[PDB]
């Protein structure tokens, strides 16, 4: 079932408990707190950083990837296109939840747009 | 002892083997190869960056902190005083070693500027 998943701007993100466990903070908490369908808030990131987190989280799940190595796909280019600022809440959200994929590709972003 | 940590560019860096198991990613390398006193080269990190990642990882051993809430440090403050590429250098490595203090302190640097 989906896992409720209300952001600082408490909107609720309800997505895949089996998603949820690719971040490990999220993981964590469902362990400690036990198999719950019970909405776990997550008072640091907000709605507008959730909803890109959690759908780039959908699109590792049901697409195995995230990631492209001369292969870049039209959804992955477009979900690093957002300003500086925003960029950065995308590194602090993937830090914040520590999801390996998502914080290796957007510190993989800046580092092509610095040495490129 | 100090481990023997060489950069990308060849530098060695002794620091404490205490210090090195608070780098997961140094820490795993140690448990795999065994106790020993071996010099493990880093081929991502380079010198100028691994030189204040193992700094800091000093300051944050020999001193419990390399935080402050409103207590701002003289050596943490100039820490973070980098250039942009040379920030985000700061961050591929504190993601590359996987120490959360320093990815979470240099992901909070940018975080503060962007929004004050």
């Amino acid at each position: 079932s989906l896992v409720k998943l209300e952001s600082s701007d408490e909107k609720v993100f309800e997505i895949e408990k089996e998603i949820a466990c690719m971040s490990v903070t999220i993981k964590n908490m469902i362990e400690d707190i036990g198999e719950s369908d019970s909405p776990i808030p997550l008072p640091n990131v907000t709605s507008t950083i959730l909803e890109k987190v959690l759908d780039y989280c959908r699109h590792h799940h049901q697409h195995p990837g995230g990631s492209g190595l001369d292969d870049i796909p039209p959804y992955d280019r477009d979900f690093c296109k957002v300003d500086q600022p925003t960029l950065f809440e995308l590194i602090l959200a993937a830090n914040y939840l520590d999801i390996k994929p998502l914080l290796d590709v957007t510190c993989k972003t800046v580092a092509n747009m610095i040495r490129g």
